[PDB]
């Protein structure tokens, strides 16, 4: 396999949320076969961010997902040429985000060209007031729609004061090489956590664990 057990991650995100521009660099490592990755993020422009860092974290690669033998692993089969994804995030208070990542590989390193655009967050809402605590663990439903691998998530951020803030995600995934075979319908469970950060989330250590499964025992 082109994909080694230990891989490096280099990332640049450029984005705009409610008109605030930012550039964030990431450096990390992961274990594709164990579905684990960790990365150090550093805000390079636009800091301190005037919105909840949590809305960005799912944009900071389903190659870091433990896939069993009985499910086609589209993501690992996409290398070395790579793949990209496009995602819409719809929040319950009208906030909308569009994100994309183009993922390439050179030697032992995944390179990520990430774009993140968010609009329509109410100024008095939990995102612009920085009242988010974390993403709850979530399940991504994977299926092919009209020849395109699609992942749906229905989830929520936990807020201060025992409240939840609902978000629906739809991601479409496309391999760069024609003829990478599409998988059957399946689930990917993930957990995403900010392990540590400094005062205004200028530096953030991010961790994610993901496991693909078929639903039953």
């Amino acid at each position: 396999s082109a994909i080694k057990p230990d891989m490096k991650i280099k990332l640049r995100m450029e984005g705009n949320v409610n008109g605030h521009h930012f550039v964030i660099d990431g450096d990390g490592t992961g274990k594709p076969f164990e579905g684990k990755q960790s990365m150090d993020l550093e805000v390079k422009e636009g800091g301190p961010l005037p919105f909840a860092f949590d809305i960005l974290t799912t944009a900071f690669n389903r190659v870091f997902a433990k896939y069993p033998d009985n499910i086609q692993d589209y993501f690992k089969q996409s290398f070395p040429k790579g793949y990209s994804w496009e995602r819409s995030l719809t929040f319950e208070d009208g906030g909308i985000c569009n994100a994309r990542n183009d993922i390439t590989m050179e030697g032992d390193t995944f390179y990520n060209k990430v774009r993140f655009y968010g609009t329509n967050f109410p100024a008095n809402g939990p995102v612009m007031q920085k009242k988010t605590l974390k993403w709850e663990p979530a399940t991504e439903k994977m299926y092919v729609r009209d020849g395109v691998l699609t992942g749906d998530v229905e989830t929520a951020l936990l807020l201060e004061g025992n409240a939840h803030y609902r978000c629906d995600f739809r991601t479409t995934y496309k391999a760069k090489e024609k003829g990478v075979k599409l998988p059957g319908a399946h689930f990917v469970d993930h957990c995403i956590e900010i392990l540590s950060h400094d005062k205004d989330y200028n530096k953030v250590k991010l961790y994610e664990h993901a496991v693909a499964h078929s639903g039953l025992p």
